[PDB]
């Protein structure tokens, strides 16, 4: 009676949530167990902790193409969530080749969860374009910044915890960004992967109240701690260099506004499509850091 | 009404289990939040998943003395849990405890083969704790079950094999297999227990004292199949760098984890009959 899902990349940051949210939804959840890459003990107990919650384990190497055929034949829906910081993401081309040979897949949701690649501001679109080629029903989940990577640090780089003294502001901090608890991404991805309204579509994850400028997120923190931070404005060029952990990414989100420039309809916005998901406002999210 | 435990090494394999268990027991538990080595999602969240249970974080750096000092001044008992360079940063911690001296006990990092037996730098650390007047307890004696049970004492894997197996000697040496969670709960109980202050607490739960052959056969019975077994003897087992293979020797050929027994007054499973530890028959049902 269920939609059996296979979560590729089930032990990663975004992946492990999706496993969990799938199960919560009520899904016969499936995770891919890959030919071990060393003595990695976080990854192994993470893996086996899923079968206590209901999940099953499938064996597959990306080197072994028919292993991936065996994997995808046992499931109704694949969702991927592999590294993308990019030859990691392109492993998804092999997964597509196997899903195409199998043909029992009802929908395939690749690794997106963020900056729409279809615009101009990676090799994700390369992956979109293979899915559509083989004609695999799909759903693109895009449009949010990860709360752990962008809100908790007040968008500051090289760190993941609130600053205590001084905060860099890109531009005026009046570009509007979309900060979202990765837990809610997964829930949307889990509610959306079998919805009839979002098949073959792009799903935008723009919870309204978490549409915020930087300096507004910074005034959510300052109002929490009760201390004004020492703010330093940074203009475009003074931000352009010619390297550091992804700057071409920041710049488009925080200077160009590529995430909030085009508005979107209720028929394609996670919070509107799934109003029962009481997602998390950054005034609650930042609370763990006080 | 309760001691304050300050876990050190709180997001390491043993530490997170110790943090959870200190809270489970009911200690006002504190973790030591160390300046970012990196942008580490799984270190940062792990630390912040503790607060949500009741644990407090404390920022202190080992390149800073009164930092360590200030945090120890805040707790009754400190329990470190490090990874090797990593073991000898506990001296810097020993100088703060000593300089603070509000400390009632300090369980160093052990949880493995007791190094007292000759056959490390934990001894180095023991001699320091001791030469400083620190009450202590040395949790010692346990083979970690995730590192030696789920793989069935095979190397390079952490999950059962399917057909072939590798036996060390006659497979009739006894090794103390233990699931890490019981060590930690044993650790949570001992740290304020008058009866273990300034002792070495041993963790050899009777029913989990087994031999590889007895472990391979606990599984063999779980699957309903038998495993093509290959026996390796001493001389063939000694190479001329592969992941401390002196540990697998002393433990599986020399028997060092067992060649002596321990008064029940020093054995965790006797001091703590309430801990219903897990038998390797249960710990192994998860890989089925
Ligand atoms: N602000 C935002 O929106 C953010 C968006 N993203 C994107 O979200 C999506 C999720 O990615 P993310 O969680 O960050 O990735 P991670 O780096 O956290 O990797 C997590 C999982 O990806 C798989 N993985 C990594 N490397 C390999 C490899 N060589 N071969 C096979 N599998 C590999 C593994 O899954 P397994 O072991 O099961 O095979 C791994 O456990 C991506 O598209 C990513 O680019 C990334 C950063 C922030
Ligand atoms: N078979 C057995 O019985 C085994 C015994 N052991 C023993 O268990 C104890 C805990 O080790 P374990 O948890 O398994 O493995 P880990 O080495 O993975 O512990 C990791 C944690 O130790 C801290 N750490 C790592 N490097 C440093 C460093 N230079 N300086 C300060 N802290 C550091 C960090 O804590 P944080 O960042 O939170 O401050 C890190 O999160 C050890 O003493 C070990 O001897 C471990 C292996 C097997
Ligand atoms: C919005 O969507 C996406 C966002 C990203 C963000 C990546 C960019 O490489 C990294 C994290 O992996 C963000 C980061 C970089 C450096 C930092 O110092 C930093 O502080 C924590 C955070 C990748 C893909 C996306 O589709
Ligand atoms: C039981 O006593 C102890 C045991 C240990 C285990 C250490 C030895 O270096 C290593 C990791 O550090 C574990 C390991 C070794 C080889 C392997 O093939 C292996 O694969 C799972 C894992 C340390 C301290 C102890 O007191």
């Amino acid at each position: 009676e269920k939609t059996r899902v296979l979560v590729v990349g089930g032990t990663g940051t975004m992946g492990r949530r999706i496993v969990r949210a799938c199960l919560a939804e009520g899904h016969e959840t499936y995770v891919l167990q890959q030919p071990e890459t060393r003595v990695d003990i976080e990854k192994v107990q993470l893996l086996y902790s899923y079968k206590r919650l209901g999940a099953r384990l499938i064996e597959a190497s990306f080197s072994d193409h028919q292993s991936l055929v065996s994997a995808v034949k046992q499931v109704d829906i694949v969702v991927a969530a592999m590294s993308g910081v990019s030859h990691s993401i392109l492993v998804q081309l092999k997964l597509v080749e196997a899903i195409k040979e199998a043909g029992n897949i009802k929908r395939f949701l690749p690794s997106e969860f963020g900056m729409d690649p279809s615009r101009m501001g990676d090799q994700k679109l390369e992956v979109r374009n293979a899915i559509e080629a083989a004609g695999i029903p799909h759903t693109y989940v895009v449009g949010a910044c990860f709360a752990a990577y962008f809100a908790g640090n007040l968008s500051q780089m090289g760190t993941l915890i609130p600053p205590k003294k001084k905060v860099n502001i890109y531009g005026d901090g009046n570009v509007k960004v979309v900060y979202v608890d990765e837990d809610d991404i997964a829930e949307y991805t889990a509610k959306t992967l079998d919805d009839p309204r979002t098949i073959n579509k792009t799903v935008y994850v723009r919870p309204t109240e978490n549409v915020l400028t930087q300096m507004e997120l910074v005034q959510i923190w300052e109002k929490l701690t009760g201390k004004e931070l020492e703010k330093t404005n940074i203009s475009a060029n003074d931000f352009l260099a010619d390297h550091q952990a992804g700057l071409g990414h920041f710049y488009h989100i925080f200077y160009e506004g590529c995430l909030t420039d085009h508005e979107v309809g209720d028929d394609e916005e996670a919070s509107k499509l799934y109003p029962d998901v009481k997602y998390t406002r950054m005034d609650e999210y930042l609370k763990i850091f006080l």
